[PDB]
DNA sequence: CTGACGTGC
DNA sequence: GCACGTCAG
């Protein structure tokens, strides 16, 4: 027949400690990135102020990126599996920081209307047992003035990063393990720029079959499309947190700051058009 | 929470 | 050969 062996595509699925991913060796990022968060999941004392990026030793040198790629580049290190949703483990948030989880992403975008849907999927985990994301990049098409559809990214460092214009997730939440309960399923794409408060986040959510048309995926190919799935925005609320709630989670998290830079978090949050703490706030103890 | 950035061993 | 206090949104 054929010998020599058929061409190695390298999309072969890799399991890590929490998250699995399968990986785009033309692209230098990943195709798409599987996760399980639960509520013991996101519970633990594992900081990542010890973990920093690190190429990933399984991928080979290569198609691998570095940090030569990212650093000057303008873009930030965005990753798909958080290290927010395995504070259990020291080593399940360390592997989330290989590159092969890393795509180019907005530094706003990062911080901003990413991190707030991520938070609201560790939200979910409050209301439901379970809950499965699948988070990658796109570089979805453009309709220009005379009718032509062109797709055009950037690349980025020595190893060409495709540096993507849209970020996808899917959410997949189930109630309980003893319960007959419908799942409930969303999927949103966000584009990678920088984001406020004012659009929703159902404003980015598109049905499956066009996510799917889109990326050329096919997720969670085990689950029958019966009339049981329910849409995640119906089922539950589907907000991110408000400029209100985002900001006070920010300055409760930033509070170990341990100078006189404590006053200064308060002083920013009294002129962040009023809001108050409820909680025990800047306990200083300092000599 | 998501980032980036510099220096004693 | 590197690896932990600073800062921002
Ligand atoms: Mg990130
Ligand atoms: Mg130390």
């Amino acid at each position: 027949l054929e010998q020599f062996g058929f061409p190695l595509t390298g999309t072969e699925a890799r399991c890590y400690t929490n998250h699995a991913l399968s990986y785009d060796q033309a692209k230098r990022v990943p195709r798409w990135v599987l996760e399980h968060i639960s509520k013991s999941k996101i519970m633990g004392d594992a900081d990542r102020k010890h973990c920093k990026f690190k190429p990933d030793p399984n991928i080979p040198p290569t198609f691998s990126a570095f940090n030569e790629d990212y650093v000057g580049s303008g873009w930030s290190r965005g990753a798909m599996a958080p290290a927010g949703n395995n504070k259990f483990s020291s080593k399940a948030m360390a592997e989330t920081f290989y590159l092969s989880n890393i795509v180019p992403q907005d530094f706003d975008n990062n911080s901003g209307y990413w991190n707030r849907i991520e938070m609201y999927c560790r939200e979910l985990t409050e209301r439901f047992e379970d809950v499965w994301v699948v988070s990658g990049p796109l570089t979805l098409p453009q309709t220009r003035g005379d009718g032509k559809k062109i797709v055009s990214y950037q690349v980025i460092g020595e190893d060409n990063v495709a540096v993507p214009s849209h970020l996808y997730k899917v959410i997949l939440a189930r109630r309980s393990s003893v319960s007959t309960e419908p799942l409930a399923l969303g999927a949103f794409v966000v584009p990678n720029e920088a984001i406020g408060f004012q659009p929703q986040l159902t404003e980015f959510q598109v049905s499956l079959q066009d996510l799917e048309k889109l990326s050329g995926l096919v997720f969670f190919p085990h689950l029958d499309r019966t009339s049981d799935i329910r849409n995640i925005c119906s089922v539950d609320t589907c907000k991110l947190l408000d400029f209100q709630e985002f900001t006070l989670y920010l300055s409760t998290r930033k509070i170990e700051g341990a100078r006189s830079v404590l006053r200064l978090e308060k002083i920013m949050e009294n002129l962040k058009n009023a809001e108050i703490e409820p909680d025990d706030y800047f306990m200083s103890r300092y000599e």
